[PDB]
């Protein structure tokens, strides 16, 4: 099913308590949503499907190019599909900067607020406010008001301090975050504290992650809140998960990462069999030498099924890397 | 917008009165729905989006493989998208044989009946009962009861007499159809009377259409109903529209075809630029010689945008071939 | 075997007498020479292999880029190969303009003159002087001296009046040609009289051949020589044979074409299976996703055999189009 | 130039004295010969071009399939080309087993014997007798008689003890070899003593070379001949050079390898740009959607130039790996 707000909060609480995380898979279409959910199910895992501003625009079609329309249309599709799977699927929106709040996150929040006010559940279960490009005090001022609105609509807010490339979060930024927002008692929030994360996939030695930054952030927060030195007040989000080393993922989990974003690696997994299909069927997908091609290989389903299955396999890998495989809160073993 | 039942009936009535038709485009995904609607809009045309049993299964994902789920999920997606376009978009389900009625058309009819009963409109605006594989009397017995159910849910029923290859309808089949169902006064129905139609795309000289069969059917019905010899009591559906000659389409329109199904040709249009993208970007969509590929070309949006635009262009062509271009009932000129 | 000068003159005389012609296939390599000769043999035909200035440069390798070296090296290769086939194979050099005579045709003539002077046969059996870019009187002045040199080395000279595109020869050019060179009694020559010929392959309606120009040339020559009106004093060469219509080839044969040059069409035939091989074996000819490819498909012989066989088939087609198939002067039936 | 017998013996003597080796590149065509020689020249190196039984068959064309014809034709081509380069190029024939001696090595030896007897030099400068599949005494009986014949024709004989995969030579095989053949004073020979060599290219950890076997062989021979313990009486040949580690090549050189065979790696280098050309020019090398392709990209020279240049680069790499780069005996610096 779609995760209810209660189930999603329980998911994140269980992940945090047990030092595992969920994949948050960027999707752009019916096929990619289907691939992501089948991946979670095949892994016996709960999971998160997320739409970026660009993914939502793409989802709305070239004739519309509207983020809200694409996100709503894909979310409505996902609600129907997720009802047919035993695992819990949460819907999220990815990076929304200041100049897009009025045309993405705010209108979507309003849609969920009206669903709530009629006794229903929100359309999305979390939204990202990415204020990393503005000064920390402005970022957290916007965050504080968005958190109030999100919590009232039964929605978790993700925020970002530090910039994701494709830098490293400061100790005072961690302190300000706890001061402005508390530690969940004013509404749950997820913190994308950057620690050398880069969007994309590069050769080894390029990306230089420093997970100790997350460890330091937990200690700074714990001290601020008068908690024991081993407390983990933040629920962290790991951006740019694709291409990461196993050892890097493990250390991040130990310091309270509960959500790792995946996009590039699932993109490659989706496209790879499509590429192979076109080459081995070159004289079927092209009308060559006066021939009329071969419908059974230019039928989009023929290669998109393969794309879907391949992307699902990569999502299974993500669930095993993040140690959420076999841990769905529905307990279908 | 999505066509209301009233708008759809007006669409079909206007097409019939003016000897034009609408394309009915088989879709399987968010991208193909988007491509079809943008095609209608670019042509200033109303149009029909249809889901086959296989398309619906595909739409539901490999983890579900359920026709109702796929059709509902894609229909809900389409409702959100179509609201953002000035033209009217009707939703239809394609060939449903006897052994699939209980798992496709009937449950979908029930969903729409419950929407109606609450003061709303049906989810789909037409459904196809394909009884061509059973004897004519059984076909029309099922048709009569389905027509009553469809009409009560504000839905138009498409039926088929004769088999689509990939044969030719008999005069007594036309007579029985009018006798069993009337001429619209017991609920509007569309008649796929086959006249040599074949699903697929072949070289010229293979497919042998006989449009005079449709002309004969109108005359047989007109005589049965005591109407003038030039009356056209049937609203015909032209299956297997892809690969057809212009001259063949024109003659069919003259005899009362109001809906022409397109699938194969839009499949080729969708896939063609994807094939081209994979070849010209071979070293970006594949990780070759120890390199890591190029994310900006293995991002599914990069080639799927091209696929969408190409399929839209083919849909524009269909609207101009069928003479519905520039005739949308919203009159946005 | 390689055609002796006596056999080559007999070949051309027989073709002329019987209104057929030989293909002259442009070759650039051991593989293409092999493909051309196997084509002649499979057709039971004699034939001509020709090297252009660019083909000879290519044959000499990127480290040399010398026309004489490439032509000699490929000719020596061809002498060994042709000895193993029952049919007669003549060697020719293609278009040599004024500024390349000193670095192509003249040095090659000198090589053959020294072979002759020792009691052997020439290395090449014909050479082309292409003087079409200079005024007719200069063209024929050079032709007259080259003809004397060629004949003394047992070599036939091909000349060109009119330009091949990628225009139409004048009546006075035909008259001057007979006046300057005679009709074979001062040494045999072949005349590339252009009649709308274009190098390359285009869609129909582009290239506009006028074979009546050749008919007029024969009549002009016949009148000059005091011969009957149906005499054919010229042995014509048809440049740009690829892409030509059957009807066009037939008319040209009737007017005395004895040699038709083929290049573009044999190029496509050679490359086509190589293209197919790369696509269907994409993951064998490329090291993909950390794999090491597949030696049995990146072995050049694997696709070059296919290229060779395909080009041979196109050469067989040329022999049947030109009506030299089954007519080799060795009579191996 | 082509290596004279005197120059080739000097080449091998210099390599041995200075612990370097020459690449022996398997070639099959005018293009691959051209690529190999340009590689040697670009490296300022002497080198060896070799034809296998299969390469020679391929060189003779599908219409002939005769090893002697292909080897002679390619050798004659190579004689013309090599005269235009400052470096010395030796011609060799690769593995010839017992049942092919009468149809490859023996007839080629006879051709060279007749050239010698007229005061010329041999066509090939070395021939391989591969008797590894027969018992050692039979192998060396055949070797002894072939060595006498080869030496009399100014040709060096390569022999093989041990089998190349795609095993390890025994101490008594080394002893028998010196006893039967001496150490050069009855004619120079090259010894392919196998030490775990495999033809082909595999992932690391598969091929398990044991160069100490060569070291042991030199010591066994030195003791037999009453030479100092550090003497190297054998000139070794390293089969299956492609895919080898640098460290492995270095150790083999120290123990007296003077010739390393390369085939698989130059095959990949040749094919790789052809593959790339076909993909990026897919709509030029194929006639697609009613178009006629693009002659400038289906011209075989367009991709074969790229193939030639790429293979030359790999040959340069081989000269630097084997430490013969910059050491050509013509001293063109
Ligand atoms: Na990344
Ligand atoms: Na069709
Ligand atoms: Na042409
Ligand atoms: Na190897
Ligand atoms: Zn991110
Ligand atoms: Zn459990
Ligand atoms: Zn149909
Ligand atoms: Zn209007
Ligand atoms: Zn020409
Ligand atoms: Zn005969
Ligand atoms: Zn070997
Ligand atoms: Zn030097």
């Amino acid at each position: 099913p779609i995760a209810t707000p209660e189930v999603y909060a329980e998911m994140l609480g269980q992940a945090k308590q047990n030092s595992y995380a969920f994949p948050a898979i960027n999707c752009t279409s019916s096929e990619t949503v289907n691939a992501a959910i089948k991946g979670f199910a095949d892994a016996g895992s709960d999971g998160i499907i997320q739409f970026s501003t660009g993914g939502a625009e793409f989802g709305s079609g070239l004739g519309v190019k509207d983020m809200v329309t694409g996100a709503v249309a894909l979310a409505e599709f996902t609600h129907v599909i997720a009802a047919k799977y035993p695992v819990n699927v949460a819907l999220h929106t990815d990076h929304c900067p200041k100049d897009k709040l009025d045309s993405y996150v705010r209108p979507l929040l309003a849609i969920s607020a009206q669903r709530v006010s009629k006794g229903g559940n929100p359309l999305f279960q979390s939204h990202m406010w990415d204020g990393s490009a503005v000064p920390i005090d402005e970022n957290l001022a916007i965050a504080q008001e968005l958190l109030k609105a999100a919590a009232a609509a039964k929605i978790i807010l993700e925020i970002e301090i530090g910039v994701v490339g494709g830098l490293y979060t400061s100790p005072e930024d961690f302190e300000k975050t706890i001061e402005a927002l508390g530690a969940g008692e004013h509404g749950k929030y997820l913190l994308a504290a950057t620690f050398g994360n880069v969007h994309g996939v590069y050769k080894p030695g390029n990306v230089k992650l420093r997970p100790d930054i997350l460890a330091q952030g937990q200690q700074v927060a714990a001290a601020k809140l008068g908690l024991p030195a081993d407390a983990k007040p933040f629920d962290f989000v790991f951006h740019g998960g694709s291409g990461s080393l196993k050892s890097e993922i493990e250390e991040a989990l130990r310091y309270g990462v509960v959500k790792m974003n995946v996009d590039t690696d699932t993109q490659y997994a989706f496209t790879r069999p499509i590429a192979g299909h076109m080459f081995t069927n070159y004289d079927g997908v092209l009308k060559v030498d006066g021939e009329v091609g071969v419908k059974k290989v230019y039928d989009p389903r023929s290669y998109l099924k393969k794309a879907e299955a391949s992307m699902s396999q990569r999502v299974v890998q993500a669930c095993n890397d993040l140690h959420c495989a076999g841990k769905s809160l529905t307990h279908h073993h």
